[PDB]
DNA sequence: TGCATCCGTGAGTCGAGGGTAATAAGTTGCGAGTGAAGGTTTTGTTTTGACATTCAGTGCTGTC
């Protein structure tokens, strides 16, 4: 029931509160039950990473801006900890990423309308 | 003691519009120097074996 509030929040709160755990501790209960409560609902939160990395991704092809930006705008910790990320995940450079001309769903996590 | 032959000064602030013209040899080599151009070079920038570490994804246990 409670934890709903979470989910769209965090679709306005990837942004400049930098929220952990402990700042997720925030919403009512502890570090360790929020996992499994938010475990048994979704399958997969910590999701924020995939919004981060996704809500960063509305930066690259979407808005003007350069790539220094991008890896201190939406709560990451550098610009190799941002591509460490990256790769990981898109597999790509985002130099690679955005100068393309093409772009599809690789790599960009969804955001959860459970 | 003149005789002239040159030297060197004539106030002070603002406004004023804009300005120059005479004349003239060619032909020939050859040297030093402004470009474009050979892209390679020294320096800006991309990922992978891994480990001390922070941390989040697993279940657990404990209380009120």
């Amino acid at each position: 029931g409670i934890i709903r509030d979470l989910l769209i929040w965090l679709e306005g709160h990837l942004d400049q509160p930098l929220s952990l755990d402990n700042v997720a501790a925030k919403a009512g209960y502890s570090k360790w039950h929020l996992q499994r409560m938010f475990k048994d609902v979704t399958g997969h939160i910590g999701y924020i990473r995939a919004r981060r990395l996704s809500k960063s991704a509305v930066a690259l092809r979407l808005t003007a801006r350069p790539i220094l930006d991008i890896a201190l705008q939406y709560r990451f910790d550098s610009q190799q900890t941002f591509t460490r990320a990256f790769k990981k995940q898109f597999a790509q450079t985002p130099a690679l990423y955005r100068r393309s001309p093409e772009w599809s769903a690789f790599g960009i996590r969804p955001p959860l309308r459970l």
